[PDB]
């Protein structure tokens, strides 16, 4: 069915992929991206054919269909060949399922497109579906819906699915589990896989696809060449499942509902069902009212709830739906007072619309928003080939060849009936209601099916509903302000004679340290800026720590009201504290960084306190703090790594246990104490001079003796926390019981050396040859648990390995397996060929050579060496040239001394995470218990550190 008819496409001009749109007359919407500069190619494949069109006795149907569409071709009839094919060459695959589409995409290193497309397009001919692909593919899903149990917003969004009507297919099942996939239909005797054929057969090989290649060929030769290659669809034409109904039919409009949670969480979740805007893509009044809705300005209503420390935080607007209707989602965080004081909340949200209908439709914000998606669709770098080309897909169907570009950042008119119409859409007769609260006992009866939480309609009289209308007002409301944030910095500076690909030390002082680099590749008008407070006040106590936390937390969130319009601009930031000090970081565009971070600088320099607000924060972290005695095992373990591997940890438990004498003037007379006197290092990238950043850097400090009178820090107070030795043969060990959690966790630990340039390459090597037997024989094999991790630790200037893994065992058990693994391993140094060895390290030397993609990937990485102070710009290079001299021999003397069973450089530990309620191994050595892990440090050396480069 090979039709073609194109022209040039509006293309937004900064993206360098030519592009041709055209449709197939088999139903195949085809996109064809071409970019002669890219490394890796790419192509995408989305049908229109979602999990809608399900029969309604078994659910996830077609979940199950596209992960055994992936295995058995007739010309490959083995099972795992495409998706090993696609192992090969690094090309990693991955599909998803949605209502109305099912979308299809993987990607490939240099050249596989012929190979790994004609791979792919035989599975519309004949898919297999054989035995054991089948069988352990249901395990697979089934174990998705095990790892899928705790997971509460899809508890919430099945509860969504399940409040509505019963017989509308809506009501649906999503994923299916293990009962609705294989335990109905063979107690019905209906074969699975028949109706797989059928399914197939009917619905998909008509009409409908929506294909997208990124090719790096030319406009025309692989335009024939896949073209020629997918003409196998034939029309049958298949009508497209859409609905013309609601799901939400009056019998549960107007209602409430009580929700008991996993987590301490309270939140309030409105709903508002609404008719089609897909059609009115060309106005789009929706984006702009999720602009209103959830905006943050000048006599706001979220400004005042804030200002009356009513709301925690808050999220409305649009939710996307099925083709007939949409939805309108409003879900808010509860204080103490907003537990009680709901419906209030809801008259407030009341005064907002009515405000709303006081002001009317507005036109300078549309134009005003309108700019700003001009200019954020105008310069946009290029993109990530994954994720993005799933989107475009998804609106492929719905959007012309030359709309797919232009896609929703460009607005056409204003539809002022439309705003109003929808205004009329959201009143107290559309409501919907949902009370989250852990508060609920003895009164929610109604249980979930498959997750089992316990609700209750209990449905609002009709006094709050009469109420909600004729008490319609507005008090102290305001609308917000046009914005000053935007840029006509648009002049890209030339480079100049200092010509650095790598940051320079600018500016130093005993005060500052400041490293600069320009963007060389990216061009672009923005820039990404880093930065360190340093005080050694820090990790002192967990008392001030905790009053650091608290400090950065609600100064933080003191000039978020402000800081919405710049983040709303394309103006992102990050506050965060750290065990050393505080964390500061600065990205977007270069209009007035300046000038809005002099407006931080004074504003956390000078500061003031409300006495309510205190009590919420305070508060609000007491209850995050005992919340940590619940969470998964991993990360309580990786709470253990980072705390044993330390020089000085302060628990949890005094952490809140200190919190008990915290007063107002305590805080507020320590801080200026503590900003007394404190050291900034400082990153700065993008689109600026080296003046202007001395100027910048000039600025800050000034500001900062001008308030505080800031005097610069000893150099013998310039510290960081060391990393503990060991006694070189000694393996110790201890338990801590989980009390909720009925899995147990354990995780073995390695510290093999500094950050020399052989052992960087040693560890990275044994941690490549270590992946995929453990991927074959532990978590599939063995099939021990989902949580199987290994990998570096790069701390305190020490390089380390360790190994991550929680299962429901017997820890000794889990050891012996651990060890087995380890002796596989073993007898696998000596199976390595010298094949194995050349592709595996030039598998690693691609893992690990790359240029970045993004400058804030490149970012963090450099800011990874500032934090650590090495500054080794060229370890890659240096690495590598390393890594071409090393043998196998190398990595067995790696292996008797440091890491095999009888060695004399053996730094061995494990720790135990326990549970709830809790072919040879040889004789390990016993370890000891640590009751106290500081006596357990009294009598271990510390490691020296390490010497810059």
């Amino acid at each position: 069915a090979i039709k073609r008819i194109g022209n040039h496409i509006t293309k937004s001009p900064e993206d360098k992929r030519e592009y041709r749109g055209l449709e197939l007359a088999n139903g195949i919407k085809v996109l064809l991206i071409s970019d002669p500069t890219t490394d890796k190619s790419s192509a995408a494949l989305d049908v229109h054919i979602g999990s809608l069109s399900d029969p309604p006795n078994i659910a996830g149907l077609s979940h199950f269909l596209e992960h055994m569409l992936f295995l058995g071709t007739k010309k490959y009839p083995k099972e795992n060949e495409y998706s090993q094919f696609l192992s090969e060459h690094a090309g990693s695959s991955n599909a998803f399922t949605s209502g109305e589409h099912t979308n299809y995409y993987f990607d490939v290193s240099h050249e596989h497109l012929e190979g790994a497309l004609d791979r792919f397009a035989q599975f519309f001919l004949s898919p297999l579906f054989d035995e054991s692909a089948k069988d352990r593919e249901v395990n697979a899903v089934d174990s998705e819906h095990e790892k899928n149990v705790m997971n509460d917003a899809w508890r919430l969004f099945q509860l969504e699915k399940a409040t509505g009507n019963p017989k509308h297919p809506f009501s649906k099942f999503g994923t299916g589990n293990k009962y609705t996939l294989e335990t109905r239909p063979n107690q019905e005797g209906i074969d699975v896989r028949q109706e797989l054929l059928k399914f197939h057969s009917a619905y998909y090989s008509s009409n409908l696809m929506a294909v997208v290649v990124l090719g790096r060929e030319s406009l025309d030769d692989l335009t024939n060449l896949v073209v020629k290659l997918f003409s196998e669809v034939e029309n049958k034409n298949v009508p497209l499942p859409e609905f013309p109904e609601h799901p939400f039919q009056e019998e549960h409009l107007k209602q409430l509902y009580k929700i008991v949670p996993i987590k301490d969480i309270r939140n309030l979740y409105v709903t508002f069902p609404i008719p089609d805007l897909q059609k009115y893509y060309k106005s789009n009044p929706g984006h702009y009212l999720g602009h209103l809705i959830g905006h943050e300005g000048p006599g706001s209503l979220l400004s005042e709830l804030k200002s009356k420390g009513w709301v925690n935080t808050l999220v409305g607007g649009q939710k996307e739906g099925a083709r007939g209707f949409m939805f309108f989602i409003i879900n808010v965080d509860l204080t103490e007072e907003g537990l009680l004081h709901v419906e209030d909340i809801i008259l407030h949200m009341f005064q907002y619309i009515q405000k709303l209908r006081a002001e009317g439709p507005q036109e300078w914000v549309f134009q005003e928003l309108k700019d700003l998606n001009a200019v954020a669709f105008r310069f946009k770098d290029k993109e990530r080939p994954r994720g993005y080309t799933s989107k475009i897909a998804g609106i492929l169907h719905y959007y012309p060849l030359e709309e797919v570009l232009t896609a929703e950042y460009l607005l056409e008119e204003f539809r002022p009936d439309l705003i109003e119409m929808v205004l009329d859409k959201l009143r107290p007769e559309n409501v919907r209601v949902a009370i989250v609260s852990k508060s609920f006992e003895g009164k929610t009866d109604r249980t979930e099916e498959w997750y089992g939480t316990q609700y209750k309609q209990e449905a609002i009289p009709d006094e709050v509903i009469k109420k909600w209308q004729n008490a319609d007002l507005n008090g102290k409301f305001k609308l917000p302000t046009k914005n000053e944030f935007i840029p006509t910095n648009f002049e890209i500076l030339p480079l100049e004679k200092e010509a650095t690909p790598y940051p320079a030390l600018i500016k130093d002082t005993a005060m500052s340290k400041l490293w600069f680099k320009q963007d060389d590749k990216f061009f672009l008008p923005k820039a990404n800026l880093n930065f360190e407070f340093f005080s050694p006040f820090a990790y002192v106590d967990p008392l001030h720590s905790n009053m650091a936390y608290l400090y950065l937390e609600l100064l933080k969130d003191s000039l978020n009201e402000y800081a919405y319009a710049a983040e709303l601009a394309g103006l992102s930031y990050d506050l965060q504290n750290t065990i050393y000090g505080m964390y500061l970081s600065v990205k977007g565009y270069n209009d007035k960084q300046p000038i809005l971070l002099k407006k931080i600088i004074e504003k956390m320099a000078t500061f003031e306190i409300d006495e309510k607000r205190f009590e919420i924060i305070k508060e609000a972290y007491m209850r995050s703090l005992n919340n940590f005695r619940a969470e998964q095992p991993h990360q309580h373990a990786m709470y253990y790594l980072r705390l044993l591997m330390t020089e000085v940890a302060w628990t949890k438990d005094e952490l809140k246990e200190a919190l008990d004498d915290v007063t107002l003037p305590r805080l507020k007379a320590f801080i200026p104490q503590l900003l007394s006197r404190l050291h900034i290092e400082a990153l700065l990238h993008g689109n600026i001079t080296k003046q202007a950043a001395l100027g910048i850097m000039q600025m800050v400090e000034d500001t900062l003796i001008e308030h505080a009178h800031t005097k610069p820090l000893l150099p013998s107070q310039l510290v960081r926390y060391r990393e503990v030795q060991l006694p070189d043969r000694g393996w110790f060990v201890y338990q801590q019981r989980n009390e909720v959690h009925n899995n147990s966790g354990i995780e073995i630990y390695y510290q093999t050396d500094m950050q020399s340039t052989s052992e960087n390459m040693f560890l990275e090597l044994f941690a490549q040859i270590i992946s995929e037997p453990a991927f074959n024989t532990l978590r599939t094999k063995e099939q021990l648990g989902y949580i199987v991790f290994s990998g570096p630790r790069r701390a305190n200037g020490i390089q380390g390995l360790r190994f991550i893994i929680q299962s429901e065992k017997p820890p000794h058990y889990l050891e012996s397996r651990v060890e087995a693994f380890l002796i596989t391993m073993e007898k696998s140094i000596e199976d390595m060929t010298e094949e194995a060895f050349q592709k595996h390290i030039q598998a690693l030397a691609i893992r690990r050579l790359d240029k970045p993609k993004k400058l804030s990937a490149e970012s963090a990485k450099y800011w990874g060496e500032i934090i650590s102070q090495q500054y080794n710009f060229d370890r890659d290079n240096t690495e590598v040239a390393y890594l071409k001299t090393l043998t196998k021999e190398d990595i067995i003397k790696f292996y008797k001394e440091m890491l095999a069973v009888d060695a004399p450089r053996r730094h061995k530990v494990s720790v135990h995470v326990l549970a709830r309620e809790m072919s040879q191994a040889p004789a390990l050595p016993q370890p000891e218990v640590i009751q106290n892990m500081t006596e357990f440090k009294r009598g271990l050396p510390l490691f020296p550190l390490v010497k810059p480069h």
